[PDB]
């Protein structure tokens, strides 16, 4: 959880929405979206 301390990555993921400091990350990170189809409780 975050109210206010630090600031905020400037990459988000587009798919879920998510955020990374580094490109090569989220670069990364959007591959996880290929599958993931069924639901999830949070
Ligand atoms: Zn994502």
């Amino acid at each position: 959880g975050s109210s206010g301390s630090s600031g905020e990555k400037p990459y988000v993921c587009s798919d879920c929405g998510k955020a990374f400091t580094f490109k090569s990350q989220l670069i990364v990170h959007q591959g996880i979206h290929t599958g993931v189809s069924g639901p999830s409780s949070g």
